[PDB]
């Protein structure tokens, strides 16, 4: 039976192993080691890095780049014996939030390198491959890049065209194709490359085309890259086409099993996913400090503006968004450190929630600052620009919603083929009940929809996006119920404040789930909306844009 | 009795004079004249202007700038006899949407010049002032700027510190202060300047400080400007501090009445307000064409992506947003052309709705385009960057929400001190009823809240923002009910499509109003939310940012 909360809640179960109590994973020594890293990393971003400069230059300033290499920043999760810092996921998250607070351009360059670029070697590498490649990865002597996307293939990884053909001797593969929008593409000397190869069935010998993952060195020859792409934000991060022209890849540079490269890609991306919400929790923390500072000190209509309800509500919503996001990020990383095998839905939720929360929080920080928020000098507009892509890469949020909904449905569909008392703190019992009723409402709809649509539920995308949103708010609720309950249990100095953040969040989340589930189940107009969305869009496509003229008709 | 729909609906009245039937204002000759302008203006933006270039240069390319002057673009609403094109509001809106479609940087430069920069001369100018200034304004020989904002004073115009002291002879005023973020500040030779002057009461002679508006020529001396400010978008538009050092302004350059400058400012801004929704309707039209083109031609998972429900719903929502916005813009301009005196709430609604709609539509166009939407070359990210400020300038949307709510309350508060049959087309009767029930729900709450809070309703900002949103959706509903009803009545070729846009919009708008009004009136948790928003924000301000640590506590 799954220990995943998200897997259970689609089945109307309360599976709480990976949720309550809010996990603590670090031993005393890991805690002390992390403290002694947090200080120098924080000082480095404060004193050496200049985010506005990197953005202006469209690259990381060389002193900063070399300084990060010296700091160990290129190898945070590589074991010490292979020349890294040897951090676990939770320690990694703590340092990642520092980067996220200060410079997402730098963040993407370092995360492309290690969260995904050479991650597959950590996850699937043989001893030989790890010993060969990790030390120079960890020191940043060889930068890495994750090479999946192509001109034809973004969301649909299975459709990639880059190919790898085995030699007759079986000693190497010949690699041909191109990859698009590769972070560190123009900088990397090590590439994780996903290519279609012929795969022999063990029983019959029948040959089929499947993806295989490879570790590819720039020095193998036949590799070039395009010029850095110009883009809205994270402008300091290198983004480039990578070309593979008759590249000879040693057979021993297969990463994982021949033909299991799709699974390899998906595991790498799943594994790295929590890092995003971690970074963005930091982004939001920094941004909220700026918005609070503005509201504290700006007089308008005779008072400092923090005294006006519109501003108070904006600030309150921002911190709730930050708290939920940060709470998800550290829960998922703890689950991973504690040996969880089933956290993929929760990781997807955290990615969707965190990227959207950070976008909304930074958008409202601009609004609070007024005219000044739009100016370049305050640096907030630069962070908004950086943020836009986080909703699109590492799985578009639209595709991740489909994933959350369909993955959650899977086990309930297989089958078809409650109290938080004693877990939530007594001071949060009412919100705990809100969550349990929301779970019941959610599961009832899931069951009814699976019975109705069966396997054809996969094409019901209006419904699936709405189910995903229910799932997101349901996980958000129990994540903050857990964290605030532990705070209350421990008598932590912020516990009464966290209790308030939790109750405030839950009241509105429960309402979104109640009203959302009602729309799906009982609302006779819902099907008219769905029909009209399709007919309206069909009409736009026929026309190539807006169908109506303006009222004048020309 | 007010002929304003918005004024009536706060009182639970259906006042439809300025709504149904959807207004037509142009005579045959005005229609033909406008057609012969639309073509050359459209060609100019297509063939001469380069929006990406202006953005890169952070100014309007000189050939474009001179070409616009030649086109008559600096004087669209100046009467022909004073050297302008002589357009009415509706004709102006039609050309403004072309600019909005193509280049909001150019749009802001031209609108700062004419929608507000010299607008006060058109509205309040003596014959002498009009004859003196308008011809060179209209030809663009002298560019104009609206000089209201100061370092201390943005939303609170009444708090401005720039001062004008009359001379003993009464022949001139001496002007001292500075203005901040003035569009065309570094380019203008004519400024509408708002300054505090001593004002003598006609009965008692008692002197009080009130704002007075002035027409100020750069050549009067003592005027300098700062360097162009760097900002997120509309980068082609000049934005600069303007300094006034002992500036001698002829007494005859008072615009309107001494001491009525606040009213002058507010009238200019109200008068220009519809131009924004007009421009942004055009922005959205252009953007939707780009999103449709992308969805039409992108294959992923084996189909063109317009075949997937998530994409269909995005497209449908975008066009509804465009249609509502465009419908409001042309309704307000028609009301103005037809002599309406009370359209200020409707104008504010259109500004809030249009700026937010354009932001959301362009944001979703990026999402549809995926990775490509974030790249500079497609030009969509540039339009998103341009758009952010439209929610902040010409009245922040937060302040405009307070205005809509409090202005709407005023007449009902004074007092306190239904069918659309035969107006809506029979094919839209159900949605017409939706609107009437939504109006009843809305008015009931307004009455109950005014009785409860009385004059103290002004400090109930959580409530007021929620009432403003109800008002916005209520006006949106009747605007599209009207436009689609006229389309149906006339048998216009797009009528069945507009009927669908209208029904789809209304079903969800009615629901937002139902659920929103219920939250305000009957929901026992609403007051707990409001209390918590205040306590959470108070806690952030005390701390200077996020109160919680991360779960590790350091
Ligand atoms: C700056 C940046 C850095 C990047 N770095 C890397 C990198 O390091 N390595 C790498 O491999 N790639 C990288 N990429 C690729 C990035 O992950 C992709 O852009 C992303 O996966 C989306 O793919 P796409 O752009 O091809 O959009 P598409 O997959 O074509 O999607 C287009 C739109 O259709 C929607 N859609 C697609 N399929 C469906 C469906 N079945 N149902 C409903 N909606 C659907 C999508 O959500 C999206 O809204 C990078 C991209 C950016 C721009
Ligand atoms: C590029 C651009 C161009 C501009 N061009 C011109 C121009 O041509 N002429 C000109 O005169 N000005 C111009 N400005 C000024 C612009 O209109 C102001 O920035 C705007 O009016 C907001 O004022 P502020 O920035 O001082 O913010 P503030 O008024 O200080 O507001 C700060 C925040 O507090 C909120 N707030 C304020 N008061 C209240 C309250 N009572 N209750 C609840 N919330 C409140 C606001 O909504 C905002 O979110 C320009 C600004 C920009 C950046």
């Amino acid at each position: 039976e799954s220990k995943s909360f998200a897997v259970g809640m689609f089945k109307g179960q309360l599976t709480t192993d990976q949720v309550f109590p809010y996990p603590s994973v670090l031993n005393e020594e890991q805690t002390q080691f992390l403290k002694e890293l947090v200080e120098p990393v924080s000082r480095f971003f404060e004193e050496v890095n200049d985010p506005a400069k990197n953005d202006a230059l469209e690259m990381v300033e060389e002193t900063t780049w070399q300084g990060l290499k010296e700091l160990g920043a290129f190898g945070l999760q590589v074991p010490s014996e292979l020349g890294g810092v040897g951090l676990c996921n939770t320690q990694y998250a703590r340092l990642v939030e520092i980067v996220g607070m200060h410079d997402l351009g730098v963040g993407i360059t370092l995360g492309a390198h290690q969260s995904i670029g050479f991650k597959g070697i950590l996850l699937f590498g043989t001893k030989a491959q790890k010993e060969k490649y990790l030390p120079k990865l960890a020191s940043g002597e060889t930068v890495a890049a994750f090479c999946l996307t192509e001109p034809s293939s973004g969301s649909d990884a299975a459709s990639i065209r880059t190919s790898a053909v085995p030699s007759p001797c079986g000693k190497y593969y010949t690699l041909n194709g191109s990859k698009l929008w590769i972070s560190n593409g123009g900088l990397a000397d090590i590439f994780t490359v996903f290519a279609k190869t012929p795969v022999t069935d063990p029983a019959t010998g029948a040959v089929k085309e499947k993806i295989t993952a490879f570790v590819v060195e720039r020095g193998f020859g036949g590799i070039t890259h395009g010029p850095p792409e110009k883009k809205m934000g994270i402008k300091a991060s290198n983004t480039a086409e990578v070309f593979f022209d008759g590249v000879r890849v040693p057979s021993e540079n297969v990463l994982g099993e021949v033909g299991s490269g799709f699974k390899v890609a998906m595991h790498i991306l799943n594994n790295g996913r929590f890092g995003m919400a971690a970074a963005l929790a930091g982004t939001m923390r920094g941004i909220i400090a700026k918005a609070v500072d503005h509201a504290t000190n700006r007089t308008q209509f005779g008072e400092k503006i923090h005294n006006f309800g519109l501003i108070q509500e904006k600030l309150a919503r921002m911190v709730m968004l930050q708290y939920v996001t940060e709470s998800m990020a550290y829960m998922v990383s703890a689950n991973m450190d504690q040996g969880a095998t089933d956290f993929q839905i929760e990781a997807a939720i955290s990615k969707i929630f965190g990227s959207e929360a950070a976008w909304k929080v930074t958008d409202e920080c601009i609004q609070i600052m007024g005219g000044m928020g739009f100016m370049k000098e305050p640096g907030v507009e630069r962070v908004l620009r950086d943020l836009r892509i986080f909703r699109i890469f590492e799985g578009t949020n639209d595709i991740l919603r489909l994933f959350v909904a369909l993955q959650g449905c899977m086990d309930k569909g297989k089958e078809l083929s409650l109290s938080l008392s004693g877990l939530v703190h007594p001071e949060l019992s009412r919100s705990g009940e809100l969550a349990v009723r929301a779970l019941e409402q959610f599961a009832t709809v899931v069951e009814a929809k699976l019975i109705k649509h069966k396997k054809g539920i996969v094409n019901e995308q209006f419904l699936l996006q709405r189910l995903a949103d229910g799932a997101i708010d349901l996980y958000a609720m129990v994540v903050v119920l857990s964290r605030a309950s532990r705070s209350l249990s421990e008598g932590h100095p912020t516990a009464q404040h966290e209790k308030m953040l939790c109750d405030t969040w839950c009241i509105e989340a429960a309402a979104r789930i109640r009203e959302g589930m009602a729309a799906l189940q009982s609302d006779p107009w819902q099907q008219e909306l769905y029909r009209n969305f399709k007919s309206i869009s069909k009409a736009l496509v026929e026309r190539g844009g807006v169908v109506t003229s303006n009222p004048l008709g020309f």
